[PDB]
DNA sequence: TAGACCTGGAC
DNA sequence: CGTCCAGGTCTA
């Protein structure tokens, strides 16, 4: 009881709720769907990971999101900590209102969405998001997930251990910008991305002004933020869009990848107007198409289709 | 605008 | 067992 990952049943007194119907959130459709790679369903229906520098286990009932934190002296989460959870899930943003708007302007969205509710965007930490996706280029969720964990185990601060799992906080810029980081990352299997991580860490601290420069992007415009991001090695148009969408508060950002193309072609008979294949210009066009169709929160809209495809 | 590219399940 | 493919990016 006192050990291992908790469950709602095992330690009732250590949990606290946040009103939240499954219609507004589905942990199982959000946490493992390629937004964040830090959560694992350690026991059925319970998800554990690092959120706001601490470890949490989350699980949900029909109307409640149950939370528990592992900071000593175990106790339920405090209202402020819970606030950190609400912020992470952007619970002030109402999915029902978004699904409704999207559905009214797109019959296809209407269909699919009725079977995949509660898909929303996580508000991620800029650093974690930047380097997580630096690792995602030309790669799959399973691998990316492993790489990211190895990364944090090797360069992130040790937080706490549960069962045989040791949680780590995400690596700081300083640690990632350190000597021989690349060589160490290659031994960990990040492939050529190993250089990207190192180079982008150095690029930020040594040529852009450090952490501040990145955080500033949240107040910056989507177009600005996206442009800024693109100078960093390993970060192309797609990765940048993922970051603007998931960390820089750019909900109109639409990351186009092979997934997006297939769906665009199959479900909307979409084809390039202004090349006939996947390239900078055609990708830019596809993103505008979905933006013109769905509106200001097109990015959220695509997540519904992206994490509903299979 | 065509490959070159780390890695490991899936074909 | 060689060939693909994954939330692509980068370069003659
Ligand atoms: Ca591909
Ligand atoms: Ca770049």
């Amino acid at each position: 009881s006192e050990f291992g990952h908790r469950t709602l049943a095992s330690t009732p007194a250590l949990w606290a709720s946040i009103p939240c119907p499954r219609s507004e959130l589905r942990l199982d459709l959000v946490l493992p769907s390629g937004q964040s790679f830090r959560w694992r369903e350690q026991s059925p229906a319970h998800w554990s990971g690092v959120l706001a520098d601490q470890v949490w286990t989350l699980t949900q009932t029909e109307e409640q999101l149950h939370c528990t934190v592992y900071r000593s002296q175990a106790s339920r989460p405090t209202p402020d900590e819970l606030e950190a959870v609400r912020k992470y899930f952007q619970l002030d943003v109402t999915l029902a209102q978004l699904y409704h708007h999207w559905g009214s302007v797109d019959s296809h969205f209407q269909e699919v969405a009725q079977k995949f509710q509660g898909v929303r965007l996580l508000r991620q930490d800029p650093i974690e998001c930047l380097f997580s996706f630096i690792c995602s280029s030309n790669n799959n969720i399973a691998r990316i997930t492993g790489m990211v964990e190895r990364l944090c185990q090797a360069f992130g601060p040790r937080l706490i251990q549960l069962d045989d799992v040791t949680y780590h906080g995400f690596p700081s810029l300083q640690a990632l910008a350190g000597p021989e980081v690349e060589a160490h990352l290659r031994k960990l299997g990040l492939g050529y991305r190993a250089r990207y991580v190192s180079a982008s860490a150095r690029a930020i601290l040594e040529e852009q002004g450090g952490l501040a420069w990145l955080q500033q992007l949240r107040e910056s415009s989507y177009e600005e933020a996206h442009k800024a991001l693109c100078i960093l090695p390993g970060v192309g148009t797609k990765v940048a869009d993922c970051i603007c969408l998931m960390a820089l508060d750019k909900p109109q950002a639409v990351p186009v990848d092979v997934h997006m193309w297939h769906i665009a072609q199959r479900d909307y008979s979409w084809h390039p107007t202004t090349a006939k294949g996947p390239c900078p210009q055609t990708n830019k066009e596809l993103g505008n198409f979905f933006r013109s169709l769905w509106g200001p929160y097109a990015g959220w809209a695509f997540a519904v289709l992206f994490s509903a495809d299979l």
